[PDB]
């Protein structure tokens, strides 16, 4: 009935190599803010409203045709969004998609170019809606792909195309369903991967095409699994990365393919753990980039190949730090003030 | 009516980070040959016969559910192409695909996943198809996009969605065309880039989101023009990276998104150039990589962010020379014994 504390901001590496941020605000609107230019250490536009009222963490998407499509559980607890007119130009205003939900949606494209989105309904079922042609509405009707979930789900695509949704179940365990074809509406049965979760789940793709998932343990260690064969089953077991959090994690993929993964330590600092000389490598020991978070982090690769890490401060302001040469830089502020708006906490 | 040495292997890092070679051997198969193992230096398959009769250069491209395509000019000169069945499976037989082509084949994924190949036809115009619906066939019929080319054409995509196609001219300049919309049957005129151009033009996307088109001089410097806005014009003057280089440039990314050119030299070695410090950073002076190469080199980023570069050597086998932390390896022998079956030469 809870998870460890939420990731408060979307963010997402643009087509054009900057990075752009989502977050909420204290009176429920969307806000973003972005780089100037395509490099670590850019300035910032600073935070620009987008509006709308929402009750979701707020989850940007990248289409095909590279336009962001933000999506958001509205008041009125229907799905709603909001698309860029073009990749370099504004936005639409916020549509409904309908619908009863109660999670943050979670957005993938398919190989055909259609967004699929899904989301807990009321019944607490996973439900899904799509795109029905490449980048672009109308979209399909709500249905449900079963299943009782506890957590905000996530999903991602197999190596072959197939999309694949994680979360937690009722039980807390990670549950999955997958398609057994790019592109349709045929989905397997869920299956459970045992474990006893904390968070939400992250996943993630590796560079050799396995699916990796990632989640805060019942001994608030930080724990993995994975296909042990590329975009199939069987699945390792659950293995521990130890270290000890208090928010959620997040992972990313340095430009060499290594994962790292982030989290809130007991001391509130930012604590990390990454794969040491190539992505088959052992994983480090956990280190502190220090800091006074009041979220999980938030981890993105820049278009100079450099993780940017992203977490809200003890004054409600986002924070940011980043891969140097030699280490990670000071924190520094973005400003705004920002909330924990996700559907499930 | 020539051009310079041309690249003799088609490479991709596949979707599960190993990266695979094709070839043509002196009867006209296509060859392959295959990392075992997603890191720089794995061991690979050997070379492994997908029969064919071909003559043009095979072509490789992954479909967009992670399943590689070949396609080249059969000996009577229609496109033919060949597919795995699945990401981790055998392939097809040959089929045709009909046409009379004049060009080797140019290969990309629309945003809506079909992939639509380019070639010149009997005319010296460019013509296209395109697979009916995302990564599979049947494919539509032939048309053209006319203009009147004089090399082998190249497509890529812009960053809002729009492929663009690229050919040297009948007055040897640079000519280009594109799509007015992502997946559309709806192009623009050909226009020209000016400059006089010696070998078959290469395109990359940058990190951010603009196309750069690199091409051997009527000097026998490399140069270089590109988009200056994301996807779109004007473009820049040509402007020349030096060098004296006997074969057709290729590139290819580094992890951190700097850009790096490779082509043989007066001395018959392999020769690069690259951008330093960033992806918006001045171009190095050009520095040998030492070999003996009867071939263009070609490039490819690994699952470990390492370039990995092939030439074919005086023996006719395929040799290979990857980035090292401190410098780059000796060049090693994958053996082969490959011909240059270049539909323009
Ligand atoms: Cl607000
Ligand atoms: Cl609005
Ligand atoms: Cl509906
Ligand atoms: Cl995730
Ligand atoms: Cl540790
Ligand atoms: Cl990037
Ligand atoms: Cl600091
Ligand atoms: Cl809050
Ligand atoms: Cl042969
Ligand atoms: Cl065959
Ligand atoms: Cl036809
Ligand atoms: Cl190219
Ligand atoms: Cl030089
Ligand atoms: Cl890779
Ligand atoms: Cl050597
Ligand atoms: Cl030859
Ligand atoms: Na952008
Ligand atoms: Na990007
Ligand atoms: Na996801
Ligand atoms: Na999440
Ligand atoms: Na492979
Ligand atoms: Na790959
Ligand atoms: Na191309
Ligand atoms: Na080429």
């Amino acid at each position: 009935s809870t998870i460890a504390l939420s990731e408060i901001v979307s963010v997402v590496n643009t087509s054009d190599g900057r990075l752009e941020v989502f977050g909420v605000g204290t009176d429920k609107a969307v806000w973003h803010n972005r780089q100037m230019a395509p490099h670590t250490g850019s300035p910032w536009s600073g935070w620009s409203s987008l509006k709308g009222q929402v009750t979701s963490k707020p989850v940007v998407y990248i289409n095909t045709d590279g336009r962001l499509e933000v999506f958001a559980r509205g008041t009125d607890n229907a799905l709603w969004h909001i698309w860029q007119t073009a990749t370099n130009a504004g936005w639409s205003n916020w549509q409904s998609l309908g619908g009863v939900i109660t999670s943050n949606p979670a957005i993938y494209a398919n190989t055909d170019g259609r967004l699929e989105v899904f989301a807990r309904g009321a019944d607490n079922a996973l439900w899904h809606i799509s795109q029905t042609t490449a980048h672009s509405g109308p979209w399909s009707s709500w249905a449900s792909l079963n299943g009782v979930i506890t957590s905000n789900p996530t999903v991602h695509i197999n190596s072959d195309g197939r999309l694949e949704v994680f979360a937690r179940g009722t039980d807390n365990a990670l549950w999955h369903i997958w398609q057994t074809a790019p592109d349709s509406n045929l989905w397997s049965s869920w299956e459970s991967l045992n474990g006893i979760i904390t968070s939400d789940p992250v996943v993630i793709d590796t560079a050799d095409g396995r699916l990796e998932v990632f989640a805060r343990g019942a001994d608030n260690a930080l724990w993995h699994i994975w296909q042990t064969i590329s975009h199939s089953g069987p699945w390792s077991g659950w293995q521990s990365l130890n270290g000890v959090i208090t928010s959620a994690p997040a992972v990313a993929k340095n430009c060499d393919n290594r994962l790292e993964a982030f989290a809130r330590g007991t001391d509130n600092a930012l604590w990390h753990t990454w794969q040491t000389v190539s992505h088959s490598g052992p994983w480090s020991s956990w280190q502190s980039l220090n800091g006074v978070i009041t979220s999980a982090p938030t981890a993105v690769r820049d278009a100079d190949g450099r993780l940017e890490v992203f977490a809200r401060g003890t004054d409600n302001a986002l924070w940011l730090t980043w891969q140097t040469a030699s280490s990670w830089s000071p924190w520094i502020s973005l400003g705004g003030v920002l909330i924990d708006a996700s559907a499930i906490k």
